[PDB]
């Protein structure tokens, strides 16, 4: 079993944890690959296995229901070739991909999670209120709510549920006169599929993209998402009177629409989940990775940094100050945020918490790391085991 | 063979290198264990240094020459008749320089080809071996202009122990335990300090006082054996614009010259073999005084600076570690001592990628390591995906001698 210290500290623990590891991971004694971003009658066996963990998880092995509950899918299986989860199932099966994600940081959260149930969902037009129903929902006026809706459970030789936009959410991306780009960098090509498809683009540095929604075997479906119910935030700095003038902004709910569920053998690909935002990924991702918006330069000319020399750190500076607007902005708002320092310090819990209910916790270091200030957070310091478990989220092709 | 992106960019690469990796690490294909620090017969010493004759004869462009299977007989016979043989002087010369080269920790191999090699394998005790070490320091040095150096001490052979300098650092500064509980000086060297004092060595207690040198012969205990002061030269901290930052009394030292590492050459083992650069100024500023388990400073320094510290997201931790990394760097350029801040050595790694996709199709590193401690995505390493694994020759780290 992996010992595992904590350089802080001088604590160890043992990962037992991982012994239970499923989807095997891209590493070999040969190289370390841990730093690369995206690296029949089979369905049953994941499906008793998921049973059996959510039995337990309730102390309720070796009981009646755990064993009725058995034949059911053994049955259902038989029968249809699949089976539906009981509700309370995929309700335990959200948290647990949630739980095991693990690049995630934020999951000392991961037992707060409300389940939007949307098997029952038709068509891209009753997805689109379904979506809507779960942002209006998230995003609570401010006080954001951690949520899932979950679309029907793909099958064999029929169409796919799929939300063609990575996020709910995402800026418009416009190639201008010189080839380069008006807007967000990263969503260039989407904001192609839109214009094409029917939108009508503008010409803003943040325009709400318009959702395409797919219906299962029938081409994807523009809807335009209603302005009142995209929460936006303005972005000002506390003490830097100038910073409101760049007008920057950023939106208040982060919401992947690209991920597929996966839970005892079904597979989800339409089940978007939300959150809240950490601040880094706003302020230094978003705004200051050089193929994003890449604003730090900017910012460092408002602050008259000496921008020839960069032992004058003054990307450092200029960065610090975009989270402190960041930050300050979506707090005067009322928005749900928090910053990497508060974020890392509950995941130092969350992990201490997992050690002591299930022997360890997958954690992906280079992604829980901050961006910024890295070795000040303890996190840095925390040696870490990463590996697959099920149930979990898992990326999945684009849809064309 | 493993693709590699750059995700600042989008270029695309294929580490083609990595199929020649000839050691384990620690991950397997249910889980990897990349960020921990410390994961860990004649025919396979024969088979080591069968493949770095033929590394060394490729890089002088003679492979499969006469010289070539001359040596290679050689070094057969010389195993056969002795179980060991030794290294030809260039031989040893181009064996550092891939040893740094392939190590997979540091940002600073760019430099990898410019190496001054001392060759101590002749040193035949512990005095003579302090003489070597002062030497090595004094040419690293060099007045603040540094200049990058090894010293290669005897290797292990059967039959005699091994030279050791049981310092993990040629300068360290000491740490004392105090009445209460706390340390003084830099905790990272409590151990090392009790060692001192046990053989022998007058503490002071100051915060940053030089700890002697702890060398042992084969056979033999270690000796204790002073720096002369005016040997290490020191940088005592100041801020540009925060004038009582010098009131601090901080300092740091000019040359990072680690020693307890081993260097392993064609099968053959070197457990003394000191190596000197210089500092990247987050080593110092971030690490070395910001850690909470190191000198701890940035809660004072926050305080001093006015920052609301009663609050993280004022991100006062944030602000007064980047003022204490523009000290040290600006300390470090009055002082004219040699200093490579975080932006600048990122940007010439990634050339060192560059130049080694090209000469040898990858290169070896470890991402966890490479990513500065502070302002990583900032840096272009950061999105730029990376291979670690084990070629030979190399630094390994050793067990602590006693
Ligand atoms: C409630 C507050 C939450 C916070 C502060 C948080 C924080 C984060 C952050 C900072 C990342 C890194 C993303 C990136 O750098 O692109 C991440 C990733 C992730 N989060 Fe969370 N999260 C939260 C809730 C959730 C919830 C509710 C779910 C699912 C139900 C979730 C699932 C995931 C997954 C799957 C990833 C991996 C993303 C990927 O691989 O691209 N998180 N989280
Ligand atoms: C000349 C300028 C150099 C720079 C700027 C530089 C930079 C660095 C840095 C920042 C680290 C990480 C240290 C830590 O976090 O503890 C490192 C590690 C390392 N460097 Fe370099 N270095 C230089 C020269 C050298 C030389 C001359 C050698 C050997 C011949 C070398 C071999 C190594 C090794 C073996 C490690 C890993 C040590 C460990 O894992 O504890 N470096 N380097
Ligand atoms: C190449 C590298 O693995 C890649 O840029 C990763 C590093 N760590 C990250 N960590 C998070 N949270 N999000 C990211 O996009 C990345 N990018
Ligand atoms: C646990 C974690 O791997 C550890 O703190 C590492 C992270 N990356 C590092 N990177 C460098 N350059 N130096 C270090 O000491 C560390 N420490
Ligand atoms: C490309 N990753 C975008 C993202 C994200 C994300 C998702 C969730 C649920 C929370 C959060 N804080 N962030
Ligand atoms: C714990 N490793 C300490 C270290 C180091 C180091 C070593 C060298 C040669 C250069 C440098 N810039 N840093
Ligand atoms: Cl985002
Ligand atoms: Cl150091
Ligand atoms: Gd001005
Ligand atoms: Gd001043
Ligand atoms: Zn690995």
């Amino acid at each position: 079993f992996p010992r595992v210290k904590n350089w802080e500290v001088g604590s160890i623990t043992y990962d037992t944890l991982s012994a239970q590891a499923q989807q095997d991971g891209p590493c070999t004694p040969r190289r370390c690959l841990g730093s690369l971003v995206f690296p029949p009658e089979q369905l049953l066996s994941q499906a008793r296995d998921f049973i059996n963990q959510y039995y337990s998880s309730i102390k309720r092995s070796g009981s009646q229901a755990h064993e009725q509950r058995l034949q059911e899918v053994e049955a259902e299986v038989a029968a249809t070739g699949t089976y539906q989860l009981r509700e309370s199932e995929l309700v335990f099966g959200a948290k647990q991909a949630w739980r095991n994600a693990p690049r995630c940081v934020g999951r000392i959260q991961w037992g707060k999670l409300q389940v939007f149930d949307a098997r029952d969902c038709r068509s891209a037009q009753e997805m689109f209120t379904y979506i809507c129903n779960h942002i209006k929902y998230a995003t609570n006026r401010g006080n954001l709510r951690s949520a899932i809706t979950v679309f029907p459970q793909r099958c064999p030789g029929r169409g796919d549920f799929r939300i063609w936009n990575s996020q709910l959410v995402r800026y418009a991306g416009y190639r201008q006169q010189d080839g380069s780009v008006r807007g967000d960098p990263a969503n260039v090509e989407i904001t192609e599929l839109c214009i094409q498809h029917g939108w009508t683009p503008g010409n803003g540095r943040f325009d709400v993209l318009p959702l395409l929604l797919q219906a299962p075997d029938e081409p994807p479906e523009l809807f335009l998402l209603p302005p009142e119910l995209v929460l936006e935030v303005p972005l000002e700095h506390p003490t830097l009177e100038w910073f409101a003038a760049l007008g920057l902004r950023w939106y208040a709910l982060p919401a992947v629409s690209n991920m597929l569920l996966e839970i005892g053998g079904l597979e989800f690909p339409a089940a978007p989940f939300s959150g809240w935002y950490m601040s880094t990924e706003i302020g230094t991702r978003n705004l200051c990775d050089p193929h994003r918006y890449n604003i730090l330069e900017d910012v460092a000319v408002c602050m008259d940094l000496d921008t020839r020399t960069t032992s004058s750190l003054w990307k450092d500076k200029a960065a610090v100050e975009i989270n402190v607007a960041v930050l300050h902005s979506y707090q005067l708002a009322k928005v749900t945020i928090v910053d990497h320092h508060a974020a890392t310090a509950s995941f130092m819990k969350h992990l201490e918490n997992e050690q002591k209910a299930r022997g360890g916790c997958p954690a992906d270091w280079a992604w829980i790391v901050p961006p910024i200030s890295g070795s000040l957070t303890p996190v840095f310091h925390q040696e870490m085991v990463n590996y697959f478990l099920s149930p979990a989220f898992r990326y999945q092709p684009d849809p064309w």
